[PDB]
């Protein structure tokens, strides 16, 4: 199946430098341990699968299995997922569609928010 | 890089796009003649819904990606990210420009040459 290896490797390195380089974020990352988040970017044919472990997040373009959480949005909603206080508004407006366990995306957005200085 | 210090998201996005474009377009010497058409060109990409631009600077051994450019761009493209999977060939490029899904300012030949390069990068199995 099309794994899109160059794009997924690039997204993986980006997410690992941003979220996993700092050991100060360890306890915030512990909330996502063993979780599988499926990201469907509207207009794109392939899904992105994020598998969280202690050392890093692995990204795949193809997954045989279930995701704990699935998020559907247009590309312009992705930069908005670095703010915990605006996730409820995005979900309410339908800009971000959530299937499965909403806690997985809430925990991810809380992590990304703590990863970056405003 | 090798450090514990928190670094901004924007330079990580441009570094990531740069790495991607160089592996995809610049690794294969078979694409040399297609790359020659973009030498010295500056392509500004404004992704609708995003606040910041992407600047692509084509040289012989690589394309550099920046988040800012005080100078002159040879071509400026404005589109939503969902048009990227739609610009496979030059036939589709004309339809996207005709429909206004892709807005072009400056030299249209730069984006035609870029799309023609990406299309040949897919044909070339390297
Ligand atoms: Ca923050
Ligand atoms: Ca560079
Ligand atoms: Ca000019
Ligand atoms: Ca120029
Ligand atoms: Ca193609
Ligand atoms: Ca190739
Ligand atoms: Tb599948
Ligand atoms: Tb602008």
């Amino acid at each position: 199946m099309p794994f899109k290896p160059l794009v997924t490797a690039g997204i993986e390195s980006l997410l690992n430098t941003f979220l996993y380089r700092s050991p100060a974020l360890k306890t915030a990352r512990s909330r996502l341990l063993g979780k599988v988040l499926r990201v469907e970017v509207k207009g794109f044919s392939t899904s992105l699968i994020l598998v969280f472990s202690e050392r890093q997040v692995d990204v795949l373009g193809e997954w045989a299995g279930d995701a704990d959480c699935t998020v559907i949005a247009y590309a312009s909603v992705l930069p908005k997922l670095r703010d915990r206080q605006q996730l409820t508004a995005l979900i309410r407006s339908g800009e971000l569609e959530v299937q499965g366990d909403i806690q997985v995306v809430q925990n991810f957005v809380a992590l990304a928010d703590l990863a970056e200085f405003d």
